[PDB]
């Protein structure tokens, strides 16, 4: 199955990078903004922008800027993409305690979701009638938190969440990629994916196995990761699922590239971005019945 063009979705991570980070509040984030807008209607998609002043953990008014890109918009029934957008503005997990201080590309956090929904979103472009209405969310301001403050996370989520773009949005399920692009990536039952959407955890990764991607989605429980998913479960009511690189047996559970340096372009593998894609697309297809 090749109705997700790996090299396509590498093109668009690779974009997403060379901007520089994407970093809240400064030129380049407001570059690929623009970017991914204009991209994303380019693939024939309804996009509108949600907007807001809010303060990070440190006092910091972040231009908070949530991307809303939708197909079939008068569809009741209704299937939900999310990504975050953002860049950490430090390496601070580094292990060289030097580089704390200093920007990384987000290439895998940041960049994977993004460059996989986009590719997603040129397919969806070339489909006439679709069976539902589909929403791809990049949600802003989601790594500007600091460690052990779960509430300085995730910000642009629950800020949509609480507020979304129209009065009781509903979609019967909502998939979130993160960190879906380094080499070597493992994607576990994610403990509030399991819990809240077991349906759905079961048919995306039934999928993925039917396809041949069992050496990525693990059928295995993983972390407990409060991520953007979990404010859309909490204030939506929405069935929602994270595909995250995570494992128990990665010294910081996330891969060792996370938030360092090495969350470059040469921790890409095209091979898992297919992976994800292609699982993504066929359940797409087979939910539009
Ligand atoms: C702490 C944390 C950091 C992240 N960075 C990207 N996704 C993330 C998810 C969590 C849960
Ligand atoms: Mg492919
Ligand atoms: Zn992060």
């Amino acid at each position: 199955a090749d109705l997700f063009s790996a090299d396509s979705a590498y093109t668009f991570v690779q974009r997403q990078v060379n901007f520089g980070p994407r970093i809240p509040g400064t030129a380049p984030h407001r570059a690929c903004g623009d970017w991914l807008v204009a991209t994303l209607r380019s693939f024939g998609a309804a996009v509108q922008e949600q907007t807001a002043e809010i303060k990070a953990h440190d006092g910091t008014m972040l231009p908070m800027r949530n991307i809303i890109a939708s197909y079939r918009p008068e569809a009741t029934g209704r299937m939900l993409l999310m990504a975050h957008w953002d860049t950490r503005p430090v390496c601070d997990q580094d292990a060289n305690p030097a580089m704390h201080t200093e920007t990384f590309d987000g290439a895998d956090d940041g960049g994977s979701g993004v460059g996989v929904l986009l590719e997603i979103a040129r397919y969806l472009g070339q489909q006439k009638d679709l069976g539902m209405g589909i929403d791809i969310v990049f949600f802003d301001t989601e790594d500007y938190g600091s460690y052990g403050d779960d509430e300085s996370w995730c910000l642009g989520s629950q800020y949509w969440s609480r507020n979304p773009h129209v009065a009781g949005y509903k979609a019967e399920a909502g998939i979130l990629l993160d960190m879906v692009g380094a080499k070597g990536a493992t994607f576990y039952w994610e403990y509030f994916s399991k819990s809240y959407a077991p349906g759905l955890i079961s048919a995306v990764w039934q999928t993925a196995a039917a396809l041949g991607y069992g050496n990525y989605f693990i059928q295995a429980d993983g972390g407990a990761l409060t991520d953007d998913h979990v404010p859309v479960i909490k204030n939506l009511g929405i069935p929602c699922i994270d595909i995250i690189n995570y494992s128990s047996k990665n010294e910081h559970g996330f891969g060792d590239h996370w938030h360092t340096q090495r969350d470059n372009m040469q921790i890409i593998d095209k091979n898992v971005l297919d992976a994800v894609g292609e699982t993504v697309i066929r359940y797409l297809d087979e939910q539009v019945k």
